[PDB]
């Protein structure tokens, strides 16, 4: 299992110790407060009122927690995933990333605290 | 395991099928959008800017998800709990509740979708 | 989870730290060598050639590992149980017992090493 | 998870659907009755009285359940493994095998019923 912080300004993302393998079931829980620029902060579902202006994940709001598994496209995490199985052919190291527009991470602040574990399978 | 909706306006709370017993390890993941009155909505950590004016749980923000286990006091849930063990002497049915001031739930809206499972122990 | 030794000569049985509660899923693995009297020893399935002459569990062989949950009747364990749920209305402390005839445990020898854990549910 | 039968006469072994990956925790429970030649049968720990005359696994008795993980050497399973982690650098498909001497499987009989699951990690 892995526990760590994902900084909102970390454009490259936070690599974890989890390698997602075919058949794995995982659970993620994410908590905390972060911002994509404003003084206000939002939780791991991000800001439901902010327009998508080129987010790395178009299936989640700006300021949401997302992930990549190996060389996958981004997958929403939001507050977490409960006993979750990846799509077919998706495997590799899990990297967690704050959802923002490439090149605009510099004014970001805060972080999410995230737990990932593998479940029975 | 249990999955269901917790309505923001449900003052009595949403009873689940989970009976927390001594030694149990549980995981909760909560998602969604709710409000304690305003047109804006917040996630399961609630509104970090709103003053506590008599919330059922003073250890979480207004609009956060909280719970009671049996006849316990309220315990924050927020976005969820990862492989969590209850304090000593805490046991019984888990009821999930939106954090608001008693008697002020009528203007609430939205809901959270919540999964609870028991983990290995 | 619990790990410990179950002595073949322990007529009252070995109490564990596991309280089986409604809905629990458990796994047991049992190992080792024991005898109900002869110099030969048998594993946790017991001796398939020995007649039942009043065993505490008539659904397992003499020399098998069995259990009681609370005040239940005996339930075969044998080599173990994989992600197992008890019958309706069965609950309480798990006691592990060597299967022999009441009053004939004195000439027994050896023991089984047993792990019990609760699984996801 | 996988459940299936491992025939005592299956020299090549029974391939399972489990791929053991680095970091995995697994549980195995094995049950049943098999023989390496005699009319008598033994459980998954085999025959503690039979000399080793070239067994595929010298760390378990003749007639015991053993396994290979990928291209590993044989590893004892016996009655099972509880929340078990493999040695460093061991990974791949799990094949279950009855422990006997190469070229002497033809007179074997019976089988073991085996469950394998991955546990939390
Ligand atoms: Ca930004
Ligand atoms: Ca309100
Ligand atoms: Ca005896
Ligand atoms: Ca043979």
């Amino acid at each position: 299992a892995w526990k760590g912080e994902v900084l909102a300004n970390n454009e490259a993302g936070q690599v974890t110790s989890i390698i997602y393998n075919p058949g794995d079931v995982i659970t993620i829980v994410a908590a905390g407060w972060a911002s994509y620029g404003p003084t206000q902060k939002w939780g791991p579902q991000g800001d439901r009122e902010h327009p998508d202006q080129g987010l790395i994940c178009h299936d989640a709001f700006c300021g949401a927690l997302v992930m990549k598994i190996g060389n996958s496209g981004t997958i929403p995490v939001n507050t977490g995933l409960f006993r979750w199985v990846a799509p077919n052919n998706v495997q590799g190291a899990i990297t967690l990333i704050y959802n923002d527009v490439p090149g605009t991470y510099g004014n970001n602040s805060g972080s999410f605290s995230v737990n990932i574990g593998k479940d029975q399978s």
